[PDB]
């Protein structure tokens, strides 16, 4: 695995997955809105809050932290690539060539239904984000030891990471264990992920996925201790299966560690 993401290209990882189609958020019925949907009614519901918040393999999206942002003043985005935590500063500094995650922010701003106008949620989003880490999920500590990161974080986000890093179901639990230990007691995680997908590709890179079913992710989420809050599944139309990827399904799942 950590060979392959070697050759692991983020424009080209970007545009297979937030470019359209499945990037033309237009349409409510596609994956773009689904997710967004379910990070932002999570947060609505006003049960998970705090100070700080860890995303877990980041890789160079900001996505997932949308409505999110609002909640933690503290973010932690991380990701094993140094060429991803590149591409994120980029869009965190505004720099040339940043990619533009402004249709995300104002289909956020217009699910969230408080009004925002989406350059205001995008400023509080760089605001909040106070570093970007390299981490590694198999590492019985993903961040090392004597991280910038205040631990126990409060919340936990992390977004087609695990499944995408580890070879079989064995490694996911582990894996899963290890970021686990970065999680408050009491705390929450919003885990999304692909369902019953086996690779996906980022430019020359061609990823190896474990194929999970809704089911052996709920059993996984146990197991590390958790309590599975809601679990959903969105079923990948014919119009978004495109040739990147051989994904059948996309998995939310909110879980408070107990
Ligand atoms: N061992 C490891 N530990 C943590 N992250 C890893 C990893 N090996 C690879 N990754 C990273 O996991 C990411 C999977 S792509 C996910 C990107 C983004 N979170 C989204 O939702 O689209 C890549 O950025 C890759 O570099
Ligand atoms: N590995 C992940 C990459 C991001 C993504 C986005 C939407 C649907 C499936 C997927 C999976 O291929």
């Amino acid at each position: 695995v950590a060979s392959a993401y070697q050759r692991f290209e983020p424009r080209a990882y970007l545009r297979n997955n937030y470019a359209p189609p499945r990037g033309d958020l237009c349409n409510p019925n596609g994956v773009g809105p689904w997710k967004l949907r379910c990070l932002a009614q999570t947060f609505a519901t006003g049960e998970v809050s705090g100070r700080t918040l860890i995303d877990i393999g980041s890789g160079p999206t900001v996505y997932q932290l949308l409505s999110a942002c609002s909640h933690f003043e503290d973010i932690t985005m991380t990701d094993f690539l140094e060429v991803n935590r590149q591409e994120l500063g980029r869009w965190l500094q505004e720099e040339p060539g940043a990619f533009n995650w402004s249709m995300y922010s104002q289909h956020a701003c217009l699910i969230e239904g408080k009004g925002e106008c989406w350059q205001d949620k995008e400023r509080q989003l760089r605001a909040r984000v106070k570093r970007v880490l390299p981490i590694d999920v198999h590492q019985p500590q993903p961040l090392g030891a004597g991280s910038p990161a205040p631990l126990p974080a409060d919340a936990l986000v992390s977004a087609f990471c695990l499944e995408a890093v580890s070879p079989d179901l064995a490694s996911f639990q582990r894996a899963l264990d290890h970021i686990t230990t970065l999680l408050r007691p009491g705390g929450h995680l919003l885990l999304i992920g692909a369902l019953e997908e086996s690779w996906y590709l980022a430019g020359e890179a061609r990823l190896t996925v474990v194929p999970v079913s809704e089911e052996e992710v709920r059993e996984a989420l146990v197991r590390s201790g958790y309590k599975v809050r809601d679990l959903r599944t969105y079923i990948m139309p014919a119009h978004l299966q495109t040739g990147v990827d051989d994904v059948k399904g996309v998995f939310f799942a909110w879980a408070q560690k107990v």
